[PDB]
This record gives C-alpha cells, sequence and structure tokens, in this order.
DNA sequence: AATTCGCAGTTCGCG
DNA sequence: CGCGAACTGCG
C-alpha cells in the first residue's frame, strides 16, 4: 500500500521516496530515475536550440534545460506536436518556466505547474490506499495555560493524551490522581515522554482536531522554547508546517498526519464545529467541555485537575473514534482521486476533480489545458442560466408524489456527449444540439468527461453488485465508501465545467447541460399535466411535486406510475424519470422551502429554518413543533397554541439560554467586511481581545435585553451570565420565533398578532 | 475556490 | 423615519 510520496535531494538530483506500508512494514523506495518536465508549443521547430539554450538563476545555481523532446500528444481531442522539457531539478522549473514562456518563439507552455511527487504518482500510475492493509493510527490532543493578552504559546503545555485501541492516557507535569495519568516532572519531560511513545507506538496515522492550525503550532513554539528536537517523522525529521494560503497544514513524513477538522467541515453541515459538537452528533453521545479560563484556573491554584485531565483524555478518545470513522472514507477518497490522503483530505471538490482529470488525461495521452492567469478569469466572469424553478403553488396538499430524474445532469452529460473535445467539433457526421443555447456536440466518439462518467457510473454498479454478492464485513463496507465517493465525483463534473478556475473550464458544456435539464424537466411537466390530469404543485430542477386535484391516494399513486412508462418509452438514452415517494401531505412555504409527510409519519423538511445554524433552537424547534402538528395531526389549533406557549414562556423568560444562541459563520477577514452585522460586532470585539477570528470560524451568540441595532447587544454565549445579564425575550418572540411560524400559519388565516 | 437557484434578517441612507 | 436597497449567510 502507498501511503505517499515525495522528493530529497542528493546531490543536486531528485530522488523520489515513496512511503509504503506492505505486510504490516513501514517501507521506504527510492526512484532516482524520474525526470521533472513541462512542454511548450513551438512556432518553429528550429526554434527548439534557441530555447534548448535558455538558462535561468536559481538562488545559486544557473538553470538549464537538461534535455527536449517531440512527442505527439491530443488536445481537446486533436493531435499536436509539443517539445516535452526535461530538467535536472523540479526546483529547476519555476525558476525557468516564465523565461521560456516569455520567449517570442514559444506560443504557450503546459503542465508546468504540476509538483513533482503528485506528478510521479500520476506518470507511475501508482493509485495510494490500494489493498489490504491495517494502518496503525493514534490520536493526540494538548492542553494548555491560556491566558488572555498573550502572545501564542506563551503559556506552557499542561497536558498530553493519546489514544488507540489500547486506551487512551494523559501526560502531565503537575499530580493528578488518575490511573491514566502519567506524571512527569516538567514541560520538557512530558513533551520528550509523548515523542517516546509515538516512536515506541510507531503509528502509520497520526489523528488530530485541528492539528494543523493548533497543536502542531503550539508543540514546535514550545520545543523551540524548550530546545527539544521534535523527530516524530520516520525518517527522524520534525513535523513540516506548510503555508496553504489562508491557514496551515502540518505533514510528518512517514506518517499520515490525518486533521480531522477540514475533513469533518467539508463532509457533515453542523451548526458548530467544536470537538464536542461534532462527537455528539457523529456518536448521539455528550462529551463535556472545559473552558480555557476553568483549565488555567484548576492549574494555578493545583485544584480539580482530576477534571481537566478527564477532559484531556476525552479529547484524544474522541478524536481517535472520529479517526476511524472518517479515516476509512477519506482512504477511498485518496484511491480514487489517485493522491495521498494527507492530500485528498484538504481539498476541495474543484482541485479533487481537477487532479482525477490530469491522472486520466496522462493515461489518454492528452495534454492538460492550463489554469488560468488574471486576463482569462475576468473573461470567465460571465455567468449563464441554471435549472428551472417553478413558484410553488403554496399552502398545504395532500397525496402528494415526487418524481425526479435519476442524476439528470451526469445523464445529460454522458447522452448528449457534453465535453469540450466535442463542443461544435466540425466534421462529424452526428451532434446534438442544446436547446436555447444552440451548442453542438459531436456524437461520433465519446467525449473526454462523458467517457470518464461513464466509466465512473459503471464502476458505482458493479461495486454496488460486488457489496450484495461479497462475503466480507469489511470488504462491503470499503466498497460503500467507493461507491459513495464515485457518486460524488461523478455529480460534480458539472459545476467543475462553470468552475473559472478550471482547467477545463467549458461555460458552454455547463449551459448546455442546464438547458437540456430545464427542456426535460419542463416538457415533463407539460406532458403530466396535459396527458395524465395531474397538478403539478412545485418544480426544482430535476424533480416534481404532483398530485391529482380530486383523487385518493391509491389513484394518484397508480397513474403517476402509469405516467412513468409512458413519459421513459419518450425520454432519449440515460434520461430515466424515477417514482421518488409518496406523501400523504405537503405544506410549500416558497421556492426551495416545503416540508412533506410521509405514510408513515415521517416528516422531511427542506429550506426550513429548522435546518439552519442561523436560527436559534427556540425557532426552529417551534417551527418543528408547528409542522408536526399540521402534517401529522392536521390539527392547526394545536400549532397555534404550541405558539402561544412558546411566546409565553419567552416573555416570562422561562426559555433555557442555550435555546436562544444564534450561529454564523464569519467568512472572510474582519477589515474586509461593509457591513457589520451582529456576529462580526461580535468578531471585532473578540477580535480586540486577542481572539484569533479566521474565515470559517462560527459565532456563536445571544441578543441582550435593550434596544437598538441586534449587533450592539449580542454577546458571545460563552459569556453568557444568568445573573449580570437579561436575554431579550421580545427580540426571540418578534425576529425569531414569530417569523419562522408566521410564513405557515398564514395560510390558516392567522396573523402574528394572534400567535403572540 | 463546483454551479445557479432561492429566501430573509440586519443595517443604513434616503426623501 | 418608514422603506427599500445593500450586504450578508446559508440552504
Amino acid at each position: 500500500m502507498i501511503l505517499d510520496t515525495d522528493y530529497i535531494t542528493e546531490d543536486g538530483k531528485p530522488v523520489i521516496r515513496i512511503f509504503k506500508k506492505e505486510n504490516g512494514e513501514f517501507k521506504i523506495e527510492y526512484d532516482r530515475t524520474f525526470e521533472p518536465y513541462f512542454y511548450a508549443l513551438l512556432k518553429d521547430d528550429s526554434a527548439i536550440e534557441e530555447v534548448k539554450k535558455i538558462t535561468a538563476e536559481r538562488h545559486g545555481t544557473v538553470v538549464t534545460v537538461k534535455r527536449v523532446e517531440k512527442v505527439q500528444k491530443k488536445f481537446l481531442g486533436r493531435p499536436v506536436e509539443v517539445w516535452k522539457l526535461y530538467f535536472t531539478h523540479p526546483q529547476d522549473v519555476p525558476a525557468i518556466r516564465d523565461k521560456i514562456r516569455e520567449h517570442p518563439a514559444v506560443i504557450d507552455i503546459y503542465e508546468y505547474d504540476i509538483p513533482f511527487a503528485k506528478r510521479y504518482l500520476i506518470d507511475k500510475g501508482l493509485v495510494p490506499m490500494e489493498g489490504d492493509e491495517e494502518l496503525k493510527m493514534l490520536a493526540f490532543a494538548i492542553a494548555t495555560l491560556y491566558h488572555e493578552g498573550e502572545e501564542f504559546a506563551e503559556g506552557p503545555i499542561l497536558m498530553i493524551s493519546y489514544a488507540d485501541e489500547e486506551g487512551a492516557r494523559v501526560i502531565t507535569w503537575k499530580n493528578v490522581d488518575l490511573p491514566y495519568v502519567d506524571v512527569v516532572s516538567t514541560e520538557r519531560e512530558m513533551i520528550k515522554r509523548f515523542l517516546r511513545v509515538v516512536k515506541e507506538k510507531d503509528p502509520d496515522v497520526l489523528i488530530t482536531y485541528n492539528g494543523d492550525n493548533f497543536d502542531f503550532a503550539y508543540l514546535k513554539k514550545r520545543c523551540e522554547k524548550l530546545g527539544i528536537n521534535f523527530a516524530l517523522g520516520r525518517d527522524g525529521s520534525e513535523p513540516k508546517i506548510q503555508r496553504m494560503g489562508d491557514r496551515f497544514a502540518v505533514e510528518v513524513k512517514g506518517r499520515i498526519h490525518f486533521d480531522l477538522y477540514p475533513v469533518i467541515r467539508r463532509t457533515i453541515n453542523l451548526p458548530t464545529y467544536t470537538l464536542e459538537a461534532v462527537y455528539e452528533a457523529v456518536f448521539g453521545q455528550p462529551k463535556e467541555k472545559v473552558y480555557a479560563e476553568e483549565i488555567t484556573t484548576a492549574w494555578e491554584t493545583g485544584e480539580n485537575l482530576e477534571r481537566v485531565a478527564r477532559y484531556s483524555m476525552e479529547d484524544a478518545k474522541v478524536t481517535y473514534e472520529l479517526g476511524k470513522e472518517f479515516l476509512p472514507m477519506e482512504a477511498q477518497l485518496s484511491r480514487l482521486i489517485g493522491q495521498s490522503l494527507w492530500d485528498v483530505s484538504r481539498s476541495s471538490t474543484g482541485n479533487l476533480v481537477e487532479w482525477f482529470l490530469l491522472r486520466k488525461a496522462y493515461e489518454r495521452n492528452e495534454l492538460a489545458p492550463n489554469k488560468p492567469d488574471e486576463k482569462e478569469l475576468a473573461r470567465r466572469r460571465q455567468s449563464y442560466e441554471g435549472g428551472y424553478v417553478k413558484e410553488p403553488e403554496r399552502g398545504l396538499w395532500e397525496n402528494i408524489v415526487y418524481l425526479d430524474f435519476r442524476s439528470l445532469y451526469p445523464s445529460i452529460i454522458i447522452t448528449h456527449n457534453v465535453s469540450p473535445d466535442t463542443l461544435n467539433r466540425e466534421g462529424c457526421k452526428e451532434y446534438d444540439v442544446a436547446p436555447q443555447v444552440g451548442h453542438r456536440f459531436c456524437k461520433d466518439f465519446p467525449g473526454f468527461i462523458p467517457s470518464l462518467l461513464g466509466d465512473l457510473l459503471e464502476e458505482r454498479q458493479k461495486i454496488k453488485k460486488k457489496m450484495k454478492a461479497t462475503i466480507d464485513p469489511i470488504e462491503r463496507k470499503l466498497l460503500d465508501y467507493r461507491q459513495r465517493r464515485i457518486k460524488i465525483l461523478a455529480n460534480s463534473y458539472y459545476g467543475y465545467y462553470g468552475y473559472a478556475r478550471a482547467r477545463w473550464y467549458c461555460k458552454e458544456c455547463a449551459e448546455s447541460v442546464t438547458a437540456w435539464g430545464r427542456e426535460y424537466i419542463t416538457m415533463t411537466i407539460k406532458e403530466i399535466e396535459e396527458k395524465y390530469g395531474f397538478k403539478v404543485i412545485y418544480s426544482d430542477t430535476d424533480g416534481f411535486f404532483a398530485t391529482i386535484p380530486g383523487a385518493d391516494a391509491e389513484t394518484v399513486k397508480k397513474k403517476a406510475m402509469e405516467f412513468l412508462k409512458y413519459i421513459n418509452a419518450k425520454l432519449p438514452g440515460a434520461l430515466e424519470l424515477e417514482y421518488e415517494g409518496f406523501y400523504k401531505r405537503g405544506f410549500f412555504v416558497t421556492k426551495k422551502k416545503y416540508a412533506v409527510i410521509d405514510e408513515e409519519g415521517k416528516i422531511t423538511t427542506r429550506g426550513l429554518e429548522i435546518v439552519r445554524r442561523d436560527w436559534s433552537e427556540i425557532a426552529k424547534e417551534t417551527q418543528a413543533r408547528v409542522l408536526e402538528a399540521l402534517l401529522k395531526d392536521g390539527d392547526v389549533e394545536k400549532a397555534v397554541r404550541i405558539v402561544k406557549e412558546v411566546t409565553e414562556k419567552l416573555s416570562k423568560y422561562e426559555v433555557p439560554p442555550e435555546k436562544l444562541v444564534i450561529h454564523i459563520q464569519i467568512t472572510r477577514d474582519l477589515k474586509d467586511y461593509k457591513a457589520t452585522g451582529p456576529h462580526v460586532a461580535v468578531a471585532k470585539r473578540l477580535a480586540a481581545r486577542g481572539v484569533k477570528i479566521r474565515p470559517g470560524t462560527v459565532i456563536s451568540y445571544i441578543v441582550l435585553k435593550g434596544s437598538g441595532r441586534i449587533g450592539d447587544r449580542a454577546i458571545p454565549f460563552d459569556e453568557f451570565d444568568p445573573t449580570k445579564h437579561k436575554y431579550d425575550a421580545e427580540y426571540y418572540i418578534e425576529n425569531q420565533v414569530l417569523p419562522a411560524v408566521e410564513r405557515i400559519l398564514r395560510a390558516f388565516g392567522y396573523r402574528k398578532e394572534d400567535l403572540r
């Protein structure tokens, strides 16, 4: 199993290291034969010996073109000849590429920004995380001494906890009377003991929660103050702290540093991403938070350190359990994309698609288009029309079916062969023409993307077959993760086409996909209404809700099935309309906001305040209770009574403050805000006290009694003191609870004033 | 740093 | 000074 690749330099030459786990044994394979390269398109082929002779400077060393070679490649499906330029060292490419490009005899250069170690995985056809290897995992966490106003890591680390399959332990340098606590005499001894634990356990994976931006940088700065060689890497190196623009990321050579924090933020939608909230959401069990003020207080007084150590132990324990839950899924992502788990677990959609495509392009001798520079990025600013959204027939409906297309956009891409290499390609026998926008797509050969998509969807079906047939629980589950990752990847191609930073950006492809989607859904709506007598209540992009106004539940179901047989005989290629479900009742509030109830009483909500982090729990819970009384009991009277009891509890200050918290993400640097809403106001005051506020921070605040601007009486919920602060009961009535329920209960004649 | 589609709370500036 | 537009966030 390949874990990662990198390179080191030996006598001026790159040596690739392949880090592997084979038969339970860690191995480093060295490859001295791989040459960095990129491609150049020349106006005339005699110009090569001119550019073959260009040189650059790399702090000290002159940089030469090592050697050149003419190759035949495809570019967007058309044959092309280019010069492959080889170099001695990968750092030669950034030093020289701008000067080779600026040459008047060079039309353009290509594949000039591919990191050497990732280039190696692609060109050698190596796929990380393949095979039957069990990885040894170890989670760790730290507790630090924090004082408001101090610089980062001016205080000592107080405890280091770690956990694996054998249990969890805490190292600390004060006496704590617990069996899982190991006491050493100093902070230096604690770090050194932790280093020895990691060396002795020799894990393949180090799991942290936000270790990229807290734990390792804290450890590093203490190790600098204390004179510790923090040799965590299997090659004896220190953790390598890389700038990723906004934040940092930390590598441990020969291991996989698996930071759960970027993984969870991209995998689950939670109102906040504290370790306690993530653990409770994933496993359903509570985890108690101990705050920095309490930790520092316990350390300086020497009292109740057992509580701090138990919290520290539990941090490591739940980090391990979360690592066990999420690492297998990320390993399948790594195998599918063909890049290291470290990389893919820190990457966004656009990057992941692009790395998959670069590997496929290499496999097919397709030269990669370049990323856009500034002038092209501005040229790609234009938007295009998206999915069709019908204004709902608002209100309460009975006996509804939902019909939707199976994977509408992937079906369109495959059926109509939508790809930048087939777009208006001249000379073909056959074309499909996008409605409205008119783009033509050659059908004579499978386009690059449709071909990859079709392979993906076919592989996913084969995995589902192997899953049901396989006789192995571990294999069955890894297959499940793989088919889920394939679905996400296949569903990512449409948006990637419209992504202005994409190498294979194609706005014509993107808007042809949406145009066909609009044509299929609106034509299907027309057929069901005109030929089958349905009333379409609401429709959004790839599906619609419909009923037969005067009909009973069984009539609606059966005629829906008849329509499906009718319409699917008319739909071309991979387009397929499917029966998604029957809902006894549904309430449609606005576009993209509705709730339905199935025959077993399960309520599904979409777009409603109940799902949003920026609405208080008291409002969300009231909306939920109103929707239960309407959809399940058909009892408007009960729903109104519910609202009146909630508004009465608020005005008597009987609601727990925890149900009044509003969670809102900070999305940018605080000085970049043109306007200051309440969460920005809270964040700015926290940053004034020295608190680290970065994009992605979730501000959790409560609105206090007073008047004027909400932001002027908003405070972090952590600071809420029910003895010195009064929450704004009227604010949570008038701005939270009543707005969330009013738009539902208006359909039955009630105004806000009859609910207070 | 996937897309376009959508709703709505807060703040503020304008007649 | 009530109203709407801008800003903002998150489905």
